[PDB]
């Protein structure tokens, strides 16, 4: 599995559970097409993704809808959603984990790159 | 000045500097257009990105040109910039505080009167 | 397994490995008495650093050994080490990860709680 | 001014308020003795915390009351505190900014050091 989310609310320390996530692939016209989606499930992880054939050299963006997170539970956050935009499997083969960590006003994105 | 930037360089626990920083705002074609430009100074911060007259309700996206800060230096980072949306209601002044690491990015949102 | 350690290095995007984990516990006395210690694997984590039997209630530390983590790699960091202190097992039984995230001068610290 | 503290709410997007801050230094015989303390004011933060004279070469802790912090605004947050432990002034004079950036579950600090040339 080349492309795997964590996703942790670091207000109730908590995995975040439900949370929309959409990966797009930037196209030779020059706009971000749908790649893949999911929600992640109650170890806020999503299985699947995309798949060592599916995927390939390219720019991708992985979006998480935080702003529904958040109402959902009744909070009223800053941003929209937190995107990370990248450049993927340009220098051989890597699978690429992205950690994303949740505050209503904060967030933070680290990758976890192997091989 | 009702949107700042602050930004800091995890590795060397300084301000960054020379970060590229493009302001866009949500257009009614849904389209970004470009609103504000700078680059950090030696404070990490930006100054004079807009004015209260210019900068009005909408959508907002400060977008860090992260990629170039880092391969300045010598280093090759994960993100090819890093941005910040946020739905601007104000009257609110922001700061978008970001923490640069070459596979981490931080951000936190400061919110005034 | 209820007390874990997953260390994240935020300058390679890799698991921190070979990261000291010294953990201690408050006593009567008020002071930290050495409870367990271990060093993190190839994933960063500590893999059975105590048991459901011997980890009860009370304040505990888990200290991190940044600053020769980072010496290691000839980086001259800011932090001599990196606590989390806690109280633990008051409200009834948990799990308890402790994740950090490690930059040369900044530390990032987040905890999961499951029952 | 060379030892300041910025402490910022991630819940709130806004300057942590009248978060107690201690600061300790190693002393010879291995021990914590304090050295400064302080309230965080409307921008989350403590300014004259000490001074060029006072600062020399050692070991320092900055505590932050994180778990007071939380409970007076209704929330039972994870740690007691959080310190912020390092060495300071021993290959030159600096100035340390020490950030913090607070959620009930998670902790994040960040040390800014300059060279007041
Ligand atoms: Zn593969
Ligand atoms: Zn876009
Ligand atoms: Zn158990
Ligand atoms: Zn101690
Ligand atoms: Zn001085």
């Amino acid at each position: 599995c080349p492309l795997m989310v964590k996703v942790l609310d670091a207000v109730r320390g908590r995995p975040a559970v439900n949370v929309d996530v959409k990966v797009f692939k930037k196209t030779e016209e020059q706009t971000w097409e749908l790649f893949a989606a999911g929600k992640t499930n109650d170890n806020g992880e999503i299985h699947e993704l995309t798949t060592d054939d599916k995927f390939g050299e390219g720019l991708y963006k992985v979006e998480f809808d935080t702003i529904s997170y958040w109402k959902a539970l009744g909070v009223s956050p800053f941003h929209e959603y937190a995107d990370v935009v990248f450049t993927a499997n340009d220098a051989g083969h890597r699978h690429y984990t992205i950690a994303a960590l949740l505050s209503p006003y904060s967030f933070s994105t680290t990758a976890i790159v192997s091989n």
